[PDB]
This record gives C-alpha cells, sequence and structure tokens, in this order.
C-alpha cells in the first residue's frame, strides 16, 4: 500500500522527527493581527497558537467577533472543519454562539476536562438532564438531552437554544475520553472507530455547518482527526488512491491554521490512522451487512 510502504520506509530509517521538521520548515506563515490584539489576550488559550486572520472564525456580534478558531476549507476532499481551542472560562458563550451562527450539527472534544493534573479546557457542557446552563453574554440555553458513555468514547445529544429567537437545535457531542496522557494511542482502531461514529451521526455532512473540533490548544490531536478524515475521504474518490500524500494534505490545512500535528508522534500516528483505515474499507467494530 503505496504510503505503507513508505511509512515503513521512514521507520526503518529512524526518520520520523526529520520528516516532521520538513513540515514545519515548508508550512504557511499569515498574519493572524486580530488574535494578538491586547483586548482578546484572555481569548486566547496559549499565546503561541492563533488563527489566521484570512480563516479565523467571526462572531457575528458588533465589537470584538473574536475567537480562537479557524475555518479549513478542503475543496478537493469537499469537506470543511472548524479548528478552535478549548473554551475558557470566559469564552464558553462565545463558543457556543459559534456553534449557533456556524450551523453546525456536531461538536468533537478529544481530550478531557483535566488531564496531568491540569484543566485543559472549562466544563463547558452540563453534565446533569435538570441542571441546564445559561450563557448570559451570548443569550443561549443548553441542556444534556441524553449521554451514552461508551467504551474508548462518550456521546452526548444537547439542546442549544437561542432566547432572543426562542429557537433550538439538536447538536451532537463526541467525546473522545481515552486519549493516553503521554504519547499518542498503540492502534488507530478506536480512533477510527470514534471518527466513523462522528461520520454516520452527519455531523461531517454538506447539510449542517462545518462540525467543531477541539482539544486543548486545536491543533494537536485535533489535526489528527481532520487530517485523518480527509485523507480516507480522498482515497475513495480518486482513481488512483494511493496518490494520496498525507504530507501534502498536511500542508495544505495547515494554510488555513498553524501547528496542526504538533509532534513527530502524531504524524506517525496519522499515517497509521490513514493506512489502517484505508485496509479496514478493503477488508469486529461493525455489522457484516451491506444494506445500503
Ligand atoms: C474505517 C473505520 C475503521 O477502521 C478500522 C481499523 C481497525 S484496525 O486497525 O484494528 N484493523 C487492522 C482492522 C479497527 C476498526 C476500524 C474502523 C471502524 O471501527 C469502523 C467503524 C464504522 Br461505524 C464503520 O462504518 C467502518 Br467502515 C469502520
Amino acid at each position: 500500500m503505496e504510503m505503507e510502504k513508505e511509512f515503513e520506509q521512514i521507520d526503518k530509517s529512524g526518520s520520523w522527527a526529520a520528516i516532521y521538521q520538513d513540515i514545519r520548515h515548508e508550512a504557511s506563515d499569515f498574519p493572524c493581527r486580530v488574535a494578538k490584539l491586547p483586548k482578546n489576550k484572555n481569548r486566547n488559550r496559549y499565546r503561541d497558537v492563533s488563527p489566521f486572520d484570512h480563516s479565523r472564525i467571526k462572531l457575528h456580534q458588533e465589537d470584538n467577533d473574536y475567537i480562537n478558531a479557524s475555518l479549513i476549507k478542503m475543496e478537493e476532499a469537499q469537506r470543511s472543519y472548524i479548528l478552535t481551542q478549548g473554551p475558557l472560562p470566559n469564552t464558553c458563550g462565545h463558543f457556543w454562539e459559534m456553534v449557533w451562527e456556524q450551523k453546525s450539527r456536531g461538536v468533537v472534544m478529544l481530550n478531557r476536562v483535566m488531564e496531568k493534573g491540569s484543566l485543559k479546557c472549562a466544563q463547558y457542557w452540563p453534565q446533569k438532564e435538570e441542571k441546564e446552563m445559561i450563557f448570559e453574554d451570548t443569550n443561549l440555553k443548553l441542556t444534556l438531552i441524553s449521554e451514552d458513555i461508551k467504551s474508548y468514547y462518550t456521546v452526548r445529544q444537547l439542546e442549544l437554544e437561542n432566547l432572543t429567537t426562542q429557537e433550538t437545535r439538536e447538536i451532537l457531542h463526541f467525546h473522545y475520553t481515552t486519549w493516553p496522557d503521554f504519547g499518542v494511542p498503540e492502534s488507530p482502531a478506536s480512533f477510527l472507530n470514534f471518527l466513523f461514529k462522528v461520520r454516520e451521526s452527519g455531523s461531517l455532512s454538506p447539510e449542517h455547518g462545518p462540525v467543531v473540533v477541539h482539544c486543548s490548544a486545536g491543533i494537536g490531536r485535533s489535526g489528527t482527526f481532520c487530517l485523518a478524515d480527509t485523507c480516507l475521504l480522498l482515497m475513495d474518490k480518486r482513481k488512483d488512491p494511493s496518490s494520496v500524500d498525507i504530507k501534502k494534505v498536511l500542508l495544505e490545512m495547515r494554510k488555513f491554521r498553524m501547528g496542526l500535528i504538533q509532534t513527530a508522534d502524531q504524524l506517525r500516528f496519522s499515517y497509521l490512522a490513514v493506512i489502517e483505515g484505508a485496509k479496514f474499507i478493503m477488508g469486529q467494530w461493525k455489522e457484516l451487512s451491506h444494506e445500503d
């Protein structure tokens, strides 16, 4: 399998770090002037992680439309994602205003609220049906409707209400809960399963706004999700699946948001996910059926 073979060549030569550095060097650099405005200081989790001005998402509110989020538009694959940082105590209302204004169906969360004894993002969703959340600054209501805790992830149904208009929508929260505190997963099996669970839900589909993907910084684990998904999608769209080059797909995603894939291990893991994902697609995690 084309890339598989390259994969193995990089392993033999032990050059993941060198491959990864080439990407860091070749990546786009665009300005992030709005992100750096003194007034957005508390809207950014990390100083070194900002959205480029050209692909940033804008809040449809007057005066301060800023949120640390980017639209990654994959023209060939026909997929769009909004990669964002994990909400802060002060940006949960902005986070949901965005979900609302962008017409997203799903939110993909790839971290735990606490990891390594530290807080990785705010608790931005209700944990109990009877205890709903209200975000006064953006005038929105959010209710946990149902929760389905599984082995490697938890899916939640939430109801988001725009208090101004009393309009409501169902939002699906797909929460991968098993990313290990250090390094990356040993096998992609579970991440691939989770990705395909997200697809199944319609959250990545054209009839809805872009999916909202986040981790803590919104470039590491988050990059892996979008990169893996796009690559797989391209492999069954093209006449020559082997022609799909991950490094080049990654460089294209980085035109829209900086840092996607933060370590050589994340890179190696992404290859793995695509390779094993393609191999699954070409023959238990799913029904032997072919009803469709
Ligand atoms: C293509 C998606 C996928 O790829 C996998 C690869 C493995 S593996 O790496 O463990 N393997 C070598 C079979 C396991 C499970 C999966 C896996 C799935 O779990 C999965 C889930 C759903 Br829902 C699907 O519709 C499909 Br197709 C596949």
